[PDB]
């Protein structure tokens, strides 16, 4: 299956592969100190995905700052973000906004929905761009369980190029900016 059966708050389920195939990768954060925050990251990142773990920390504190501008947890907390497993090398910038989402969701106190897996490049200002390994990514998703997959709207024909036995009995949403993720990994908020 996967590492985590059920999520709480701060921990998304995000979407990976190599040559060797997809599979399912876990974003985790968490407070370092209790409540000018930081972020430490660690699991192995390479730049690329070091840096999107920047740019969607300055994009998260943004959407927090309109969504709910009470909230300074993430203007104040200091915050360790990790991607297991600790010995995996790991790159790219298709977890941005899994990591969007992690610290929105650590943010708030409140888990993602369940069964909900996604990939996607964030840009600065929120954009979903799309990524790489749609197939392995959507093979892999399924095999562990998840029956919610969110995937940049550039993608689309990279999903639909999938046979049909792969992609029915799959809820997939093609997103172009993340407050469209925002809206189907927080559906009460």
């Amino acid at each position: 299956e996967r590492m985590y059966d059920v999520t709480p708050p701060g921990v998304v389920m995000g979407l990976a592969w190599t040559a060797m195939g997809g599979s399912t990768l876990f974003v985790e954060t968490s407070l370092r100190r209790p409540q000018d925050g930081s972020l430490e990251v660690t699991g192995q990142l390479g730049e690329v995905m070091k840096e999107s773990a920047r740019i969607a920390y300055t994009f998260a504190r943004a959407f927090l700052m309109q969504h709910a501008p009470a909230n300074d947890y993430l203007v104040t907390s200091h915050i360790h973000l990790h991607v297991p497993e600790g010995a995996t090398p790991k790159d790219g910038p298709s977890a941005g906004c899994t990591i969007v989402t992690a610290l929105l969701s650590l943010a708030m106190g409140r888990p993602v929905r369940q069964n909900l897996a996604m990939t996607g490049e964030v840009s600065l200002t929120g954009k979903i761009l799309p990524v790489g390994g749609i197939k392995e990514k959507t093979i892999a998703a399924k095999r562990a369980g998840v029956t919610c997959i969110v995937l940049p709207a550039e993608n689309k024909k990279d999903f639909y190029d999938l046979a049909a036995f792969i992609t029915e009995g799959l809820e997939v949403h093609f997103v172009e900016h993340y407050r469209e993720i925002f809206d189907i990994a927080f559906p009460d908020e």
